[PDB]
């Protein structure tokens, strides 16, 4: 089981601000020590569908929370659907929901939850993605491992932009990154 | 498969922008289970992408290297790499021949679809950007897209451009790193 | 056997421009002909503890280096000590130093020691973080393959930034990227 991963199509498996309105396109490979990452999204309906800075000027960012246990199972306050989720096999997912991803769990000792203790920045990685593939229509993808409440382990992805955009459809280029796994 | 399928890392001409192995394409792919991790660079020895200077010619603003693969994952001639050194590793060199197999090292066709009239999603897309001669102030995107060419199978292409105004500027550049969704 | 790193504690390992007064976490986990990296600093004191260009303009750049022998060794003088730079065992070391890791060093064809032969810059990766994981606080990593004299094979990371910053500590979110590795 090296990967982790939602099936590469179109059809929308995250709810962003109303139920499935966007498509999540995030993949997990164990390389041992390191989870190699690749995630892009399209976003296909509601609020977030089609950026009008000029229609609403407030419209600059949204959160994107995958939640775990201690299992590295996915918990149901994420915004992927726990039915999206699962190891790979062929073109798309195991029959049934997996039991134990730890190996694919962000580090908490690179990756502490909150506390009283100083927080690190090492829990962040920042990319940028493109909307539409067009080279001046970046968005900034965010990416936070186990700052989220109500779970054992949390990657988060804040996408958010700067530049004013008008009718620009929220669907993105891809991005890689990796982590340090907890084990 | 954790194999390797280069271009070689020595920097003897591999590779047709504008004329006869007028470049060299470094490219490394490594296969990490269904994604493969890629490492690429380029050096333009001759021809008319080999110094850049846009004081004189502010057109000579992009140029594209395409490596087209067969359904076997066999580079196709009409590539703008050259088949004579594009094959699996052997230490600093190539295996024996030339592999015959390689679809597991190509961009996923579900993830990248070819082109039809279907709606074209960004994600096939990924740029990077790098610098000309290593310098931070020398920098050139080079946006890569997976699959969509026609004439083959699967491909890869290698976009570069620029928008800084360039004078005499060699165009060698450092190397990037990406990964795409893997084919099988 | 396949990571060679610095455990993901924030234990100081590096001396910058003091006595550990720094912890790089480095993670290579080696990927056959490849090595993936992922790379982060936190410096706790001295000079580059905390950043104010206002009162030190001159200071806008620092270098971390790893130098290796034939064998793949962390010399003595490089920055990284080499107490804690050994494979993986949880989320620790293997209790005793390696003696060979040339499978981890970076290529020499690809990236040739210095010569009188034409240098070129793929031995050269750049990458961009950000200080305290704020988006407006970017500082440029750049990392160069077998360019150190002294030894067999190098990495060199090159951290500078060009913003004036105030009192800002740096302490960076993470980067990675790879490279050809020798064997
Ligand atoms: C693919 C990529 O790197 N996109 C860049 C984009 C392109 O370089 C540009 O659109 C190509 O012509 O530039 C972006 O920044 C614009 C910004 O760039 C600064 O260097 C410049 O000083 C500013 O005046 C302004 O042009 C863009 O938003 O278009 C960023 C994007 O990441
Ligand atoms: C390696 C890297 O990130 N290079 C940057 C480059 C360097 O940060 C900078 O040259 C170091 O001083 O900065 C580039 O953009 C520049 C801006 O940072 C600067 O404020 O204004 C410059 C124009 O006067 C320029 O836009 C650059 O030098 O081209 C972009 C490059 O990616
Ligand atoms: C995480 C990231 O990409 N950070 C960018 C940063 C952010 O996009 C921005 O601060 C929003 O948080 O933008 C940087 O570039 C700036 C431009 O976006 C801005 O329009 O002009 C600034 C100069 O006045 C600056 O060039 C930044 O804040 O430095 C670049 C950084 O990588
Ligand atoms: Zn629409
Ligand atoms: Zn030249
Ligand atoms: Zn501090």
């Amino acid at each position: 089981t090296r990967t982790l991963w939602t099936t590469p199509d179109t059809s929308p498996n995250c709810t962003i601000a109303q139920d499935k309105d966007s498509k999540l396109t995030l993949v997990l490979t164990k390389c041992g020590s390191q989870i190699l990452a690749n995630v892009s999204l399209i976003v296909v309906a509601g609020k977030y569908h089609i950026i009008n800075n000029k229609t609403n000027p407030e419209i600059k960012s949204f959160t994107i929370k995958l939640l775990f246990n201690k299992n590295g199972v996915l918990l149901d306050n994420s915004n992927l659907g726990k039915a999206y989720w699962n190891f790979r096999s062929g073109n798309s997912n195991v029959s049934t929901a997996y039991e134990k991803a730890i190996g694919f769990m962000p580090n908490l000792v690179a990756y502490p939850k909150p506390s009283n203790s100083k927080k690190y920045a090492r829990d962040i990685v920042y990319g940028t993605i493109y909307l539409g593939g067009k080279p001046d229509q970046p968005a900034v993808i965010k990416t936070t491992f186990n700052q989220e409440t109500g779970c054992e382990y949390s990657i988060t992805f804040d996408f958010s932009w700067s530049k004013t955009y008008e009718n620009v459809e929220f669907e993105t280029t891809s991005f890689t990154f990796s982590y340090i796994a907890q084990e």
